[PDB]
């Protein structure tokens, strides 16, 4: 709980600092992720979206794009994942 | 000449500060100027030009718009003025 609260506070502080500089767009990419392709920030911002996210693949099914919350935020295997 | 240097330095400081805030458009208004129309800023922004300046009224033919300089900054009374 303490770690989650600290992470939430840090993320909100990052958002607040991103708002005070009149800065358009913000890409809060964590340390574990690795943006391999060069056209990430070039192609991603070209869709005029509210919060657009990139499809980060991996060695298995798990990725950064859930397909639906069932009852309490748990991952629900939708028929399109 | 010292007054001119100080005024130019102040204008340069304002311009430099206007680009450290990642802002768009800068309005430098003199103390003796009064904006009668409250919608002047929106109309000026809607002009879609690099540098703009509206026509400030005066009791005489003198205005904030010069029709041209002759050789070294002397006023040239062009017929279009």
């Amino acid at each position: 709980d303490s770690r989650y609260e600290h992470v939430m506070k840090l993320r909100q502080a990052a958002l607040k600092s991103a708002r005070d500089m009149w800065a358009d767009y913000i890409l809060f990419v964590d340390a574990d992720n690795l943006i391999l392709n060069p056209d990430t920030l070039s192609l991603l911002i070209a869709e005029n979206k509210t919060v657009v996210a990139p499809m980060l693949d991996s060695r298995a099914a798990y990725s950064n794009f859930w397909c639906g919350m069932t009852s309490q935020g748990y991952y629900k295997r939708t028929p399109a994942y």
